[PDB]
C-alpha cells in the first residue's frame, strides 16, 4: 500500500506522470459562446466550467487567480465564481482531452476584443502582447492591422460580417435592402439610419481604418455587449438600426428571437475568420493547427 500506482492515484497522476501544462487562456463575455451565470451552494459547475471574472483587466489579478486555482486554498468568493458553458467551453475541453494541457479559463474584465486605443492595444491583444495570456482560443475576428502584432493561428470557423436590421412595418413586409459594404445606403445614413457596432471590436477598428468619417455615430452608439444590444433592438423604442457583426455570433440571437424581427441578410462579405491569438516562439501552435485540421476533416467541430 502506497507504492502501487492504482491504489495511490487519488489526488495525483497515475505514477509520476507529467500533468497538464498550465496555460493562460482567455475568453470573452458573449452569451452565445459562454453563458455567464451563477454558481450553486457548493461552489462548483456541474455542466459549465469554473470560470472566474474579476471585473477588471489586471495582470496581477489574473496571476493571483491562477495561483489560487492551482493550489487548494479556495479563497475565491462565491459571487466571483461563474459557470461558463457553450461552444468555447466544449472546444477547450476537447483540446484539453486531445492534447493533455490545463483547461483553466478565466473571464476578462473588459469583455471585448480590443482595438487601437490611446496608441496601444487593449482587451485581448494587450494581454497577448504583455506575455500573460498564452492562448486565445475563442471568438476572435482577424483584423487587418491586428494580425501583424500577434501570430493568429488557423481559423477554425470561416466567419463573415453580417448586417442585422429590423423588419420595418409597412402590402408585403419590407426591410432594409442592403447589399453589403458597397451599398450606397450603408455609408451615408438613409433617412437618419443610426449606426451601431460592438465597442472595441475588430469590425469597429476595420471601419475606423477604412472610412473614419462615418465612425462618429458608431462611437457615440457604443453598446456594452452583444446581448445588451440585442435586447435593446428587441425593445419597443427603436434606438439603433445597424448591428453589423459576425454571422456566427448573430445566428444564435436570430434563432432564439421570439419576435421574428432580427434576421441576418445580405451576401457573405468581409471574411474575417475566428482566429486564435498565440505569442511567437511556441511549439504548441503546430499541435493546435493539426488538431483544428483534424476536427475540420472529421466534422466533429460542426
Amino acid at each position: 500500500s502506497g507504492i502501487w500506482p492504482e491504489q495511490a492515484q487519488r489526488h495525483k497522476t497515475h505514477f509520476q506522470h507529467p500533468n497538464k501544462l498550465h496555460l493562460r487562456v482567455v475568453t470573452l463575455i458573449e452569451h452565445p459562446f459562454v453563458f455567464t451565470r451563477e454558481v450553486d451552494d457548493e461552489g462548483l459547475c456541474p455542466a459549465g466550467q469554473l470560470c472566474l471574472d474579476p471585473m477588471t483587466n489586471d495582470s496581477s489579478m489574473l496571476d493571483r487567480l491562477f495561483s489560487s486555482l492551482h493550489s487548494s486554498n479556495d479563497t475565491v468568493p462565491i459571487k466571483f465564481k461563474k459557470c461558463c458553458y457553450g461552444y468555447c467551453i466544449d472546444l477547450l475541453e476537447q483540446l484539453a482531452e486531445d492534447m493533455n494541457f490545463d483547461f483553466d479559463l478565466y473571464i476578462v474584465g473588459d469583455g471585448k476584443y480590443g482595438a487601437w486605443k490611446n496608441g496601444h492595444w487593449t482587451g485581448l491583444v494587450g494581454d497577448l502582447l504583455s506575455g500573460t495570456a498564452n492562448m486565445a482560443v475563442t471568438s476572435f475576428s482577424i483584423n487587418t492591422a491586428r494580425s501583424q502584432v500577434i501570430d493568429f493561428t488557423s481559423p477554425f470557423f470561416s466567419t463573415s460580417l453580417g448586417i442585422l436590421v429590423r423588419t420595418r412595418d409597412t402590402g408585403e413586409k419590407i426591410y432594409e435592402e442592403l447589399s453589403g459594404i458597397h451599398d450606397p445606403k450603408l455609408h451615408h445614413p438613409s433617412q437618419g439610419f443610426r449606426f451601431g457596432t460592438v465597442r472595441e471590436s475588430s469590425a469597429e477598428d476595420y471601419v475606423r481604418q477604412s472610412f473614419p468619417e462615418m465612425h462618429e455615430y458608431m462611437r457615440r452608439y457604443n453598446v456594452p455587449a452583444t446581448p445588451d444590444g440585442v435586447q435593446y433592438l428587441k425593445n419597443d423604442p427603436e434606438k439603433l438600426d445597424a448591428f453589423i457583426m459576425d454571422k456566427a455570433l448573430l445566428d444564435y440571437e436570430v434563432s432564439i428571437d421570439a419576435d421574428c424581427k432580427l434576421l441576418t441578410v445580405g451576401k457573405p462579405f468581409a471574411i474575417e475568420g475566428y482566429g486564435i491569438g498565440l505569442p511567437p516562439n511556441s511549439p504548441l501552435t503546430s499541435n493546435i493547427s493539426e488538431l483544428i485540421s483534424q476536427y475540420k476533416s472529421h466534422g466533429f467541430m460542426d
